[PDB]
């Protein structure tokens, strides 16, 4: 049985709550150099002007991690940081005021690294988004022979398990794929597999037109199931258009944000 | 109840094609020219043929439009379809004119001999009929029963059109459930798949700018295609009909439901 | 078995003051996206096209109001104009009387003897050429029933009958297009075309859904074709402004060291 | 000699992927980050992967990059290719770090390391860097010099019992690029790695590469391809898909 978006666990992200209500928070991400504070801030204010409620920035390095405080001081909406496995960058961004870190626990390595992150996260009440991706499933998951709905949830489970073992339940999860049937199938199962809020997203298509049609369709079928607490529409275009498609999708179903 | 999957629906012939009973959806659009202007309508259908359109609907508001069907036919490949709202003479004229499928409202037409001539006209010529229920066009008693347009009322209307034709030994039926509201559209099609075995023609009433029409159509149709129903479809957009085909092709590519 | 004729060996066919065929040049073309009857809009789109380097422009002539507007459009532009009419011969006669510089129509579609010889003699009198345009997606039913689906042999079967209708009227002022979506078919249709007849070929590829996909698919396909040494004129079809079509054609020709003259 | 069809080229493994012996080309891209900056590099690969990239090349200009190779692989799921130019040592380093393929042109020590790990070597021939003696023989860069340069390199590996070779024939002039791959395909049956060196703007490089590679693909050769652009690595994957997808050449 699927956990409706209204009975999912509430997760505080800055001043907003994701999960435990029927409000789909709109998110996006920047295209700028995260360490280029002026450019990043400029693009963020254009996203805020468009209707963006939460925005993510890639933190590939120290320059980027160092830019966090300077960015957040010049913005109004919550700022999430992208980090695949570097615990030092995780720690630097957290210290800097990020509102949430998108990091997959199982990639961090040795337990002491995993704890340095979770402890920092609890210290200032920041959540983690577990972001499962169809193109980047663990090497071992030689088990299915290719990305499948089952391989995504299992990878997801593994990541939640590490946080729950550390008494950490402030978690948001995403199951992002490029294929629509796999997309729908993945969120369906993750909703039946766990109670955390689901961050909806489909992989960027080659063109803006392809991506607009595919995402509108895939997320359309997921929202109709009563699931999803937040969403990000990924498109080969200026981020503002992602906010526009997201707004149009939610208005279409008569959904509030 | 059981949702009749698309592969479990009744196969009908629309020209040289088979709609229903399989796991593929045939793309359809409509010409924006006056059917009377032969070259104009052909020129537009040629662009749609080039684009990948598989079935095309032409305006048949009057007798001149109906009388040009054979001329259009000599110059194209794909099946020609036509919607007749009220006047049965237009349906009859279109049928004898060489149409491949007609969209009629048995209950509106009028006299029993009127419907019998069209049913027979279509039955004789071996042509299918499409029953198209539209949320904004429900019968008076339907709206009085439910109070406003609703999935159940569209389904009530559908069955009756179907029953009129079934009572005249007519079964080459395709059913459309067109609404503007996606929530209604999604429901309307889900209950139709549970209420009968005929193939369903998926369409959403166009609303807003091209940008909004494209998003809302993709959204609603995404939820319906994931339900495993739909055997044919058309995207409606105030734009060059070719754009409708583009959108339909992307949608099918996404789900892997193209012919 | 028959050798592909090299673009420099195709029959030279004059279009306006230009010569398509019997040379190593590739004439670049585009098509308007306006209503032909809207003279002002159409002439302004053509002027933008000329500015980007377009050499020949085709306009649809779907009704009588568009064919009567040919004369006034011609008076305002400096590049040869082309009427695209699928079969209505009263619309082509008007286009020809309007002073069109070429007509894109397939004679086997007209397709009544008094109707064919009329359009034929009218063109003969004005000394204007006819481009036959076979499109994989708009092939005749008797081809489809025979081959099953669109094939190169089928497109070649089609082109040959339209060509015969004309050759049988002692008309040889002909250019041929073989349009397909599938890049593999397009490539084979044009090599099969070069072996069957010596008429210069007009290279085109159906427009993909988007500008990006269209640019890649068309450069990849036409590049394949151009490298065989065939084709005498081309048109890129894109879901974009016609100016984008001219820019892709220029950069594509630039890539092969080929010129427009 | 007639050209060796892509389906008849000598199979070569790269990670879990086969390169050669089938009618489908593998998509490659290349990172732009500092290979020694691990999260940075991994982040780019992660976007590449998602976009449909199948193999990725990372620059190894020195030992910093060479040492990061292992940490990069424990994070990614597509095979990595190293690109070494002058130092035989950096290639040795990249191989110890688990590189899945080394693109390179002591000499026996590199092969022994390549033998030991069971990894191939992509001989990379380029029109912009042919040795002086073939330039002195042919006068300028040409298809005959390229194939001759590729054969002299193929010879040395073969004499050392190493046959797991993949070959590229890089040039900026479309007509030379075409002629070279045709020429290549005839001389040897090793799989071909298609690429066109970039020139001009993004617009210009997109048209040129698709045009050249289309002609090449039409001839039925090539088992792997790379679209060289000066932008986000995902733009190279975007061009590559449309191209392969248009010709009917799957993953
Ligand atoms: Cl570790
Ligand atoms: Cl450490
Ligand atoms: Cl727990
Ligand atoms: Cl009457
Ligand atoms: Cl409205």
């Amino acid at each position: 049985e699927m956990t409706h978006r209204t009975k999912t666990r509430p997760v505080k992200v800055g001043n907003l709550t994701i999960g435990g209500n029927n409000e789909l928070i709109i998110q996006s991400m920047t295209t700028t150099k995260t360490h280029d504070v002026e450019a990043t801030v400029a693009e963020i204010k254009r996203l805020e002007e468009a209707g963006c409620q939460v925005v993510r920035v890639a933190v590939p390095d120290e320059r980027a991690a160092n830019a966090i405080a300077d960015i957040k001081k010049q913005i109004n909406i919550p700022l999430v940081a992208d980090i695949h496995f570097d615990y030092r960058l995780a720690l630097k961004a957290i210290e800097g005021g990020i509102d949430k870190v998108r990091i997959n626990p199982g990639n961090i390595g040795r337990r002491h690294k995993v704890e340095a992150v979770v402890n920092a996260a609890k210290e200032r009440g920041i959540p983690i988004r577990i972001g499962v991706n169809a193109g980047s499933l663990e090497r071992h998951i030689e088990k299915y022979g290719y990305p499948t709905a089952d391989g995504m949830v299992e990878s997801a489970l593994h990541h939640i398990k590490i946080l729950e073992d550390l008494d950490f339940h402030d978690i948001i999860v995403s199951m992002k794929a490029s294929d629509v049937n796999l997309a729908i199938e993945a969120y369906e199962k993750a909703a039946r597999a766990f109670d955390y809020p689901l961050h909806l997203g489909i992989t960027e298509s080659g063109t803006l037109f392809a991506g607009t049609v595919k995402s509108a369709a895939g997320l359309g079928a997921i929202l109709n199931k009563g699931i999803g607490n937040t969403l990000r529409i990924s498109l080969s275009a200026d981020p503002v258009e992602e906010v526009k498609v997201a707004r149009e999708l939610l208005k279409s179903f008569g959904l509030a944000s």
